[PDB]
């Protein structure tokens, strides 16, 4: 059973969310199996950012057991701005554990992170949630000379999940969502003074087969990383508590995590309310 | 100074928000002046629903001092559903006090029927408002929605404290600084009740927003109707509670009605059913 352990108040520098397995913290990057049901292509998704929120929460590659923390820019908490007609993130946003885009069709290098996941179901997720999802398709975003693969997925518990099997089903049951996704990832950093991003494949979402191939490739890259066999381990903390055949296994790491110290959410500056027309 | 007095937990049937002046409840319908600065057409807006929320909170016409309470559908709490690409309400949404769309007036040429409520206000500024907030706004324009045979005027307004307020003076400025917002507004009010099993609504003027000059005259008309109502001179006041604490020339004036309101009993927001998360694709 997966649960979460929160340290600190949300929307602060001290906020951390660890994933627990049966009460014990594990690495959100390394210790959560990619596959919930390998034979049926059911994946575990680690949720970072609930739909319609702004705080840029991410699995932290650099900290032991890779808790989810709010990203920072030169010491300041990072929030995505609201880009009309959108409110914060327009998907439940997260990552597949045990995947890694090694930075060494899109002609842009890996981004050094787990593959990104856009979960499109009705229910708003929570930070640190492990949910089970099916892959529907995939887009390739080009941001600052790196490829960021975005897997389109749905919670298998969603009422519509049985009717959604491949990318064409998203156009049928969620008309306009793929267009909104294209627009959002193109423009979401413009309010921060960064350039418009671009998609490979003229913004096309490739199908489930294509998605499964990319997922598998990035899982294979992760296997090389965690075995200590990658060229550059990039200051990624590879500490893990479920993989004893790896050089960075450490059973002790779980008990070293402080107890939950859950505080009320800290206020967010009212500037984050602003709707940008860009 | 206007403040709020909350009774109960948000998102429950018991929740009420009274508007206070000097720490004492006043009528949110009758006692807040329409004009903050009449000379310059600066209005007081009563905010009911913050942008990007779902709970259908409204000034309650039939309750003494007209607190804001969540509307019900056959007694069940009403939440507006999320209609892609929108999240909840896309404006800070509320009303002008001391206005009333009189439902008793015959408009035989237009066949328009007033909706029996204060005139609705869409406030377009950057900051998300709070329920029961009294903010000062400039009117920019107006739209006319037809919903189930009733005309609902929607005033387009901006908080005078918004950084853009000095640059927003008439309806055309909204398209300049908020491109696409008026088009989205048209869509929103057309479709927002479809997930509830109601028809698509229609706008007059093929959805065009009339300008400030046109808007002021509609607002004036609804203020005139309210003056008749609060004087006890409407041919049918529809069980509206006309109790007020600031209008001595009215028959239902009573400063002491304020004292009868219970003290604040603010509780933490109640959870909202997860169904309200759902995003509806109307296509
Ligand atoms: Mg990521
Ligand atoms: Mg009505
Ligand atoms: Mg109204």
């Amino acid at each position: 059973t997966y649960t979460t352990r929160q340290i600190g108040a949300k929307n602060t520098l001290e906020y951390k969310v660890y994933i627990e397995k049966d009460g014990k913290p594990v690495s959100a990057f390394h210790d959560i199996p990619l596959y919930a049901d390998k034979e049926n292509n059911i994946f575990n998704m680690v949720v970072e950012i609930p739909r319609w929120t702004n705080a840029k929460l991410e699995i932290t590659k650099e900290e032991t057991l890779n808790p989810i923390i709010q990203d920072t820019k030169k010491g300041k908490l990072r929030f995505v701005r609201n880009c009309f007609p959108h409110h914060g993130y327009i998907h439940n946003y997260g990552a597949f554990p045990q995947t890694w885009e090694d930075p060494n069709e899109t002609k842009a290098v890996g981004d050094n992170d787990p593959i990104d996941v856009l979960e499109i179901g009705e229910t708003i997720a929570y930070t640190g949630q492990v949910k089970q999802v099916k892959a529907l398709g995939i887009m390739a975003l080009l941001d600052e000379g790196e490829t960021e693969w975005k897997v389109i997925a749905i919670d298998i518990n969603d009422p519509l999940a049985p009717k959604l099997n491949d990318i064409e089903d998203v156009e049928k049951y969620f008309p306009g969502l793929l267009r909104a996704t294209n627009e959002w990832f193109r423009i979401y950093k413009i309010p921060d003074g960064k350039p418009e991003n671009q998609f490979a494949f003229s913004g096309e979402a490739k199908n489930k087969k294509y998605a499964l191939d990319i997922i598998k490739e990035t899982h294979d890259s992760w296997k090389q990383l965690i075995a200590g066999k990658s060229s550059d381990s990039k200051g990624i903390d590879l500490t893990n508590v479920t993989l004893p055949d790896t050089p960075t296994y450490s059973k002790a790491a779980s008990d070293a995590i402080p107890p939950a110290s859950l505080k009320a959410d800290a206020p967010i500056d009212k500037s984050i309310d602003k709707w940008f027309f860009i």
